[PDB]
DNA sequence: ATTATGACGCT
DNA sequence: AGCGTCATA
């Protein structure tokens, strides 16, 4: 123990948005602000698909993935703001620019990893160093974490929620050993300050609220900031584990809520992610496999390594639309028209990208969907992007996808194709 | 008939 | 390269 490397050598924070493209509809409507509202995806099937949901919408069951006329019947005065449409399908412009917005303040305190449109990592590592040598070892004052909660207190020998949290902060900071510049729980406690001060700032310069966690890496980092959501920080610390994971369902964890997750509880009969510290590093390897394995024995115990990429933009740019039931594309015009309202939203996105960004993509990939089949993706083709014109990718796409037409004659389209999708991918310097 | 994305791992 | 998994609004 005295070798055994404690996995808290980095500050790692993990900042997401509170309901985000909510919150970008109230601000540009004022109408919608402190009302339940949902953000919907079309109208005309079932109302819509519900994909962003306020939180005073959640207190009456409203989902996401729920369709707007029966998130209607849960609540009846649920206000709904639309996702632009242009050349036929949904357009999320709007929401990757207010995204922009929040990841270029973001980049002011540190090196960030876009994580999705609405949330990125933070390694605060150096930071804290920084601040913890301004800071002459005076003690932080709880004035300085006004909206942190530390996980786990107050424990040990008042009924509201904002007394509770501060009964626990001042546990924390009670116990803290500030004479330390090395204590991983106080670099935790400095991470946090700047995570205040980096939620200010969004929230001054964008009027979007967020929610954040802090603690050694990016794992424990996202599953702090879901604790106290909206609006809150969470400092989940290194000790904070044990207790934490033992009740943690498995597939709570970046990465286990899918297959791998269930196969963990199938196979080894446990519920919780604090079970795992029972299995050897070799028997989780021999059921998972080697790096699943060895990630799984370390993650149970609040360690994992996954660095924060130094990685804001997205990279890959893509368009799609699905044309379900009876939509689906059967005739060759068809499918022509729509790869080119496609490749004409790429384009324009395309454009923007290299003047902001200075980068050229060069690789195009088609991919569609057949009816009666299979999964997200039927069939995925790559070929040369060499030029930003919407009507060559287009053109190309269609070339590289025509021979999945069983159909006798070609003007038909068999069987008929229930999604288009188009991605520019492979970007280089410009 | 959730839809529209976007990253990463496997072979 | 193409496929599959997991994730987010
Ligand atoms: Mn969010
Ligand atoms: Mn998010």
């Amino acid at each position: 123990g005295p070798h055994m490397a404690t996995g808290q050598d980095r500050v790692v924070a993990l900042v997401d948005m509170d309901c985000f493209f909510v919150q970008v509809e109230q601000r540009q409507n004022p109408h919608l602000r402190n009302k339940p509202c949902a953000v919907v995806q079309y109208k005309s099937w079932k109302g819509g698909g519900i994909i962003a949901v306020s939180y005073e919408a959640r207190a009456f069951g409203v989902t996401r993935s729920m369709w707007a006329d029966d998130a209607k019947k849960l609540c009846p005065d649920l206000l709904l703001a639309q996702v632009r449409e242009s050349r036929g399908k949904a357009n999320l412009t709007k929401y990757r620019e207010a995204s922009v917005e929040v990841m270029e303040i973001m980049s002011r305190f540190a090196v960030i990893e876009r994580a999705s449109i609405d949330e990125a990592y933070v390694d605060l590592t150096s930071a804290v160093q920084e601040r913890l040598q301004k800071l002459q070892g005076q003690p932080i004052s709880a004035d300085l974490l006004p909206s942190t909660y530390i996980e786990g207190l107050p424990q040990g020998p008042t009924v509201q929620k904002e007394g509770m949290r501060k009964q626990g902060l001042f546990q924390w900071l009670d116990s803290l050993q500030i004479d330390n510049l090395t204590s991983p729980d106080l670099q935790l406690t400095v991470g946090a300050v700047i995570v205040e001060e980096m939620r200010a700032a969004i929230e001054r310069e964008t009027g979007f609220q967020c929610s954040a966690g802090i603690s050694h890496n990016k794992v424990l980092a996202k599953l702090a900031c879901g604790l106290n959501k909206p609006n809150r920080q969470t400092l989940v610390s290194h000790g904070s584990v044990p207790q934490l994971f033992s009740q943690m369902p498995i597939r709570k964890i970046r990465s286990l809520g899918g297959k791998l997750g269930a196969s963990v509880i199938e196979i080894l009969g446990i519920e919780y992610m604090g079970e795992l510290t029972q299995f050897t590093e070799s028997q989780l390897q021999s059921h998972f496999g080697e790096k699943n394995g060895s990630w799984l024995y370390a993650m149970c115990r609040g360690i994992e390594h996954d660095p924060v990429k130094p990685r804001q933009l997205p990279k890959t740019i893509g368009c799609s639309k699905n044309f379900p039931g009876k939509t689906a594309l059967a005739t060759r015009e068809q499918v022509q028209w729509w790869l080119l309202q496609l490749a004409q939203e790429l384009e324009e996105r395309l454009t923007k990208d290299r003047n902001d960004n200075d980068r050229v993509a060069t690789q195009l990939v088609v991919s569609i969907r057949v009816q009666g089949d299979k999964r997200l993706s039927s069939l995925r083709r790559c070929c040369a992007l060499t030029r930003y014109d919407a009507h060559k990718m287009s053109h190309d796409a269609f070339t590289v996808i025509k021979n999945c037409n069983t159909s006798g004659i070609q003007t038909e389209w068999s069987p008929p194709l229930t999604m288009l999708f188009l991605c520019a991918t492979k970007f280089s310097a410009s």
